[PDB]
């Protein structure tokens, strides 16, 4: 259950998102990780900026290990993060991501961003007055410099996240380009579903991932607090008691039929196991339509230190 990818690879349209905040103990990643591959997750998803990425790599290890899986049942993603945009940064990034995970390669790796920061140890490097301190990159040269990465085998397909579609073309139309980007990781959900960015990725043969495809984790730090909860949703409680199924079945399942790839996190071995049941059953053409109605261009992610970045992609 894969989509073919411009490259060639194949990534499975269902992925297992591993971000979790900081309170939630590092051993978690590990064992959930586990948990997802048990119950037939085979797409992970993570970043050098979720501090996971060593306790999903052993996940993936202890697998491996116990016979479940071969290395090559597996599309592992990792993400080159913000301060690492400049071209001489972005092999060392992914390489220390790799050794993290103890992995050879990495299956697909992103720029997580096209909004470059200061070069550095911080994640978040800010200034004498705690401003965010933004850097200014050329990124057809960071995508050079992940072109490279590919050649090199180091990750077998490269994409970006959070792009929007002038940010794509600046890629795509870029002279001399080897490799289109695979995909575009975006916040996608009822709530905002990215119509037009997605027929035009589809028109340029790039597939959109859907993150918060379940309507973010709400962290109180990026999260309005009175934003709507999508699985709340009327529409969606309806289709879920239509179908037999539960909400979230209805927001995944939404995806997979426009030709979205979609990833779901969960720490919860019950909902991770629930979440695979999305390939039991199908949407009508008037459920999708009825879904489609609920669009309402809701992020839930934002920091106004980011809106006044100049690629902050909802411009
Ligand atoms: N490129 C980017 O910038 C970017 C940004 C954000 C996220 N991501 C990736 O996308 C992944 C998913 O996005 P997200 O973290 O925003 O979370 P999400 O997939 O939207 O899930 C949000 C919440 O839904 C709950 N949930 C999961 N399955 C459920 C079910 N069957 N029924 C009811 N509730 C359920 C989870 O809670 P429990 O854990 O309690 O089950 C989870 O905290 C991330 O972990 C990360 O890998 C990428
Ligand atoms: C610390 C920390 C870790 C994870 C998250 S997060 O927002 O949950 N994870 C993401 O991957 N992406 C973010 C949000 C979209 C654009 C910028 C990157 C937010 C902050």
């Amino acid at each position: 259950q894969c989509v073919k990818l411009n490259d060639g690879h194949f990534m499975p349209v269902l992925g297992f998102g591993t971000y979790a905040p900081p309170e939630v103990p590092r051993s978690k990643a590990l064992e959930v990780t586990k948990l997802a591959i048990e119950a037939g997750f085979r797409h992970i998803d993570s970043a050098h900026l979720y501090n996971n990425e060593e306790q999903v790599g052993l996940a993936i290890r202890s697998k491996i290990a116990d016979g479940s899986v071969k290395r090559e049942d597996i599309f592992y993603t990792s993400k080159l993060w913000s301060t690492f945009h400049r071209p001489e940064l972005v092999r060392p990034a992914l390489e220390n991501s790799l050794k993290k995970a103890q992995l050879d390669y990495v299956d697909l790796y992103l720029i997580h961003s096209p909004m470059s920061l200061k070069p550095g140890e911080e994640l978040s490097p800010t200034d004498e007055n705690g401003k965010v301190i933004f850097d200014i990159v050329d990124l057809c040269t960071t995508w050079e410099a992940m072109e490279k990465c590919k050649d090199a085998g180091l990750a077998k397909s490269i994409g970006v996240s959070n792009f929007n579609r002038r940010q794509l073309e600046m890629i795509l139309n870029k002279p001399g380009l080897k490799y289109k980007p695979v995909c575009n990781q975006v916040e996608c959900h009822p709530y905002f579903n990215r119509s037009k960015l997605l027929d035009f990725c589809k028109s340029k043969d790039i597939v959109l991932v859907a993150y918060s495809a379940l309507g973010s984790q709400r962290d109180k730090r990026w999260v309005d607090p009175n934003s709507p909860v999508l699985l709340e949703d009327p529409v969606l409680c309806a289709l879920a008691k239509k179908h037999k199924r539960t909400p979230a079945l209805i927001a995944l399942r939404y995806q997979l039929q426009r030709g979205v790839v979609v990833l779901a996190k969960s720490y919860n071995e019950q909902r991770i196991r629930q979440n695979v049941q999305v390939f039991e059953f199908q949407l009508t053409a008037e459920d999708m339509k009825a879904i489609d109605g609920l669009d309402r261009n809701l992020h839930y992610f934002n920091s106004d230190s980011f809106a006044s970045h100049p690629n902050y992609p909802y411009s």
